[PDB]
């Protein structure tokens, strides 16, 4: 029944305090099913699916997330095997492992344990790959599988009649890398008869078989075990847990995996941090709360950008911090490219739980809200979707932050419904002679288009075919492309007419002007009564 | 509360590790203590105690 039926170009990051999942690599998300699945706990899977329920209409496109943390897997070392625990950070010691024999078939008999998932199977029939019979008049016929002592491969397997070989298997690679192989051999002899295991196409390359010696044949079926391979055969792709040989197999008791570690919190985030430097994301927002973090992930998105790849980060600071804890963290980001949350609230959230939420996790919300908006198109007066705001501010209060470049909510009842819409865009940046540092939309809409600008101007000129390709070429190709860029509306108008290019020897200096897409802000009414 | 222990005579026959694991309910203690041949366990006849196996008593 193998076939049968059962029952946005913003790229966005998070980086924080994730309890679940391999830390130090970076993964791409597209759905909270897979979340749960990797990040079983902690801010980041409150992020992820913030991310995307940070809006009705609008969502943030597929995330790049990494637990950053020093943990490492549980594992134990019995028997005659290593076992590891998939599971990383502490969770993991909760895994239970233990052998046993059936005696029944005389084989292994494997189970895992792990309650937190409810997890708990059995694997059976362990080795016992094949069986061995003989017919011949004789008194006694034996077989044995011998194996090369350094790295104990099976080399041959011999069939003996009475004393004496009557033939033998070279398993040492050739003919018989396949024991199905030696199964037809085997029923090939008049003599003797060989029948595959019935529990599964065991199959198992003939180099995993085990030592065996002098066993009589004639009155029993004698299963050849092979229990190391049919274990990898049964569990490497499978399960929770992994083993590796150091010895002998034998049954061991049920055992908990023990070494299951979170590690410390981490005093520096840059050598982790770097690792987005090639994933292409454009927003980031780090759940983390330490300046330290914040003045690192500025340092690296300056470095990013200076590097030629665009990033912004929108932060946050804590819980109902005050103007003046709000203006020193200010004064210590004004740096572009990093917005400041002022605020703190409280989200609903399909967990049932109400998240009392502080103002990295509100940024976080705005870093989804604005990855999932148009490029070009501002996070102002959009609607936030918080619970309840913290919210000292009030309207010259509201002034004070975005005047000053931190970014405010404003809880807004209307007449008959309630919601949260977000002041301004406003960057930390805080001289406003210059939207582009200023403003964050202008800012990326500058971003993509100079990419863009950038890409083509490489395509069409430093290919490098000749330098005949004169000034005025290199106007009309500047001019053609501000006008398809205006017929996208990508720019509002530019001037045709005052554009100039200087060349000289491989090199061409140029000069454009370009009238960005101006907004409207501000209204007021004077409502006159009369008669 | 971290374990539970059966003693037979002077020694340990077997021991439930209240920590944390398969044991973090009583009706799981319950249900293997009647699994034992020798022993046998039963709730409590005044409602559904059920209760987590960390807050039982020295």
């Amino acid at each position: 029944t193998r076939p049968h039926a059962s029952i946005s170009e913003k790229v966005f990051c998070l980086i924080g305090q994730a309890e679940g999942g391999e830390p130090n690599t970076v993964y791409e998300l597209r759905n909270y099913s897979q979340a749960k699945r990797l990040f079983r706990s902690g801010e980041l899977l409150d992020a992820i699916e913030l991310a995307w329920g940070s809006n009705p209409n609008y969502t943030a496109g597929r995330i790049l997330a990494m637990r950053i943390e020093d943990a490492k897997p549980a594992s134990a070392e019995i028997g005659g095997l290593k076992i590891t625990s998939k599971i990383y950070g502490n969770v993991a010691n909760n895994i239970q492992v233990g052998l046993e024999k059936n005696t029944l078939s005389d084989s292994l008999r494997l189970r895992v344990i792990f309650q937190d998932d409810r997890f708990n199977e059995v694997y059976d029939n362990i080795g016992n790959i094949f069986t061995i019979k003989y017919k011949g008049e004789e008194a006694n016929a034996t077989f044995s599988v011998e194996h090369d002592e350094e790295t104990q491969k099976a080399s041959r397997l011999v069939l003996k009649v009475g004393d004496q070989e009557v033939k033998s298997y070279d398993l040492t690679g050739g003919a018989y890398d396949y024991t199905n192989a030696i199964i037809t051999d085997i029923n090939q002899l008049p003599d003797f008869e060989a029948k595959l295991s019935p529990f599964g196409d065991k199959n198992l390359e003939s180099s995993k078989l085990d030592k065996i010696e002098n066993a009589n044949i004639k009155d029993k079926a004698v299963y050849v075990k092979a229990v190391f391979g049919d274990l990898e055969k049964q569990t490497a792709y499978n399960g929770i847990v992994s083993f590796e040989q150091l010895k002998t197999i034998e049954p061991f008791e049920l055992t908990k995996l023990k070494g299951g570690t979170n590690g410390e919190p981490p005093a520096t985030w840059a050598d982790k941090l770097d690792k987005f430097a090639h994933e292409g994301g454009y927003y980031i927002v780090p759940l983390s709360s330490k300046q330290s973090v914040h003045a690192e992930v500025a340092s690296f998105v300056k470095e990013r950008s200076d590097a030629g790849e665009p990033m912004r980060a929108i932060v946050g600071g804590g819980f109902n911090e005050s103007k003046e804890q709000l203006f020193g963290r200010q004064a210590s980001l004004s740096n572009p490219r990093v917005s400041l949350v002022a605020n703190s609230g409280t989200f609903v959230m399909d967990d049932g739980r109400k998240n009392h939420v502080p103002a990295y996790m509100v940024a976080v919300a705005l870093g989804g809200l604005a990855s999932g908006l148009e490029i070009g198109e501002s996070i102002t007066f959009k609607p936030l979707r918080v619970s309840s705001l913290d919210q000292i501010y009030e309207s010259i209060d509201l002034d004070e932050l975005n005047e000053n470049g931190i970014i405010s909510i404003e809880f807004v009842r209307n007449r008959t419904n309630t919601f949260f819409r977000i002041v301004d865009d406003v960057t930390t940046f805080n001289d406003k002679s210059d939207p582009v540092k200023a403003e964050m939309a202008v800012g990326e809409a500058n971003d993509f288009l100079v990419s863009e600008l950038k890409v083509q101007l490489e395509d069409q000129f430093i290919g490098t075919r000749t330098i005949n390709t004169s000034a005025s070429i290199i106007k009309d190709f500047i001019q053609s492309y501000l006008g398809r860029k205006k017929r996208d509306n990508e720019i509002q108008d530019f001037p045709a007419e005052d554009v100039q290019v200087i060349v000289e020897g491989n090199e061409a200096r140029i000069s454009m002007t370009v009238y960005p897409i101006r907004s409207f802000k501000k209204i007021s009414v004077s409502l006159v009564y009369k008669q």
